[PDB]
RNA sequence: AUUGAAAGUUUUUUUUUUUUUUUUUUUUUUUUUUUUUUUUUUUUUUUU
């Protein structure tokens, strides 16, 4: 908008996309992904709490 | 005390001059600082 020449009155980014301000989940190229580190940590926690001699 | 003698073979003269141990002669010709080595492992973006 011509360097926002003293208007600042259009919704612009609000309506251009469909993502409000929130806590973003980790995703790769618009594909939601569960981190491998998270899965490994969960598995290790389960194994430690389950295996007796851990 | 000889026939019987008293005389320096001496004075004087530079073995000196002319002549560069000199000219030419590159301590160089060759030799890859390479060569084996994964910036790797451990860690749940998360609670009253």
């Amino acid at each position: 908008d011509y360097l926002s020449g003293g208007n600042k009155r259009i919704p612009n980014n609000v309506d251009q996309y469909f993502s409000m301000v929130a806590f973003l989940m980790v995703r790769n190229k618009d594909n939601v992904v569960i981190p491998g580190s998270t899965i490994k940590g969960m598995v290790r926690s389960r194994l430690e709490l389950s295996v007796p001699g851990s």
